[PDB]
């Protein structure tokens, strides 16, 4: 598809059989999700968004689909505002920012 | 352009008789850039995001030149850790993301 900005570009993912809204965000590095559970071993990762940093668990090879998309890659879990797909998964659909 | 997403999406913006480094956001609403001078009115503005919140200054009616395309808009000004460009300006530019 084509995705224009006028609104908040939120989409549907699914994640452990479950349906999610989160929000496209080019400028953010990586996936960071609402508290939630997550199958199998987590690492500790410090992450900064515009107000400060957030402590999150790192779960690895994590199967999420975004927009009827396939991707397998690492998911972040925190206390975030909004669920959050960044460019480590935006990269395995294919996303690019045109103009 | 066409813009991958393997490395942040940062370009030149030209702003108040400056050019400076800024990261193209579809996940921002509002375009948020580190301290500096801007002229005419401005008022208080609290932000939220990642992290948290940061109290900005509003300043509304400014021209920009992004990437090459010029646009005006609200830029805020504060603490934020990168300069961020947000949809409110994106949009004006013909900003958009494709898969
Ligand atoms: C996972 C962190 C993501 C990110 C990283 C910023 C960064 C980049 C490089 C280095 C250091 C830090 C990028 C981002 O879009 C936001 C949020 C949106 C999720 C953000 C960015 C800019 C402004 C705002 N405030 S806002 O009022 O414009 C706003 C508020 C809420 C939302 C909502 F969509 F998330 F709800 C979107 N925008 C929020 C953020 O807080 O940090
Ligand atoms: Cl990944
Ligand atoms: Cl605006």
């Amino acid at each position: 598809p084509q995705i224009t900005l006028w609104k908040r570009p939120l989409v549907t993912i699914k994640i452990g059989g479950q349906l999610k809204e989160a929000l496209l965000d080019t400028g953010a590095d990586d996936t960071v999700l609402e508290e939630m559970s997550l199958p199998g071993r987590w690492k500790p990762k410090m992450i900064g968004g515009v107000g400060g940093f957030i402590k999150v668990r790192q779960y690895d090879q994590i199967l999420i689909e975004i927009c009827g998309h396939k991707a397998i890659g690492t998911v972040l879990v925190g206390p975030t505002p909004v669920n959050i797909i960044g460019r480590n998964l935006l990269t395995q659909i294919g996303c690019t920012l045109n103009f």
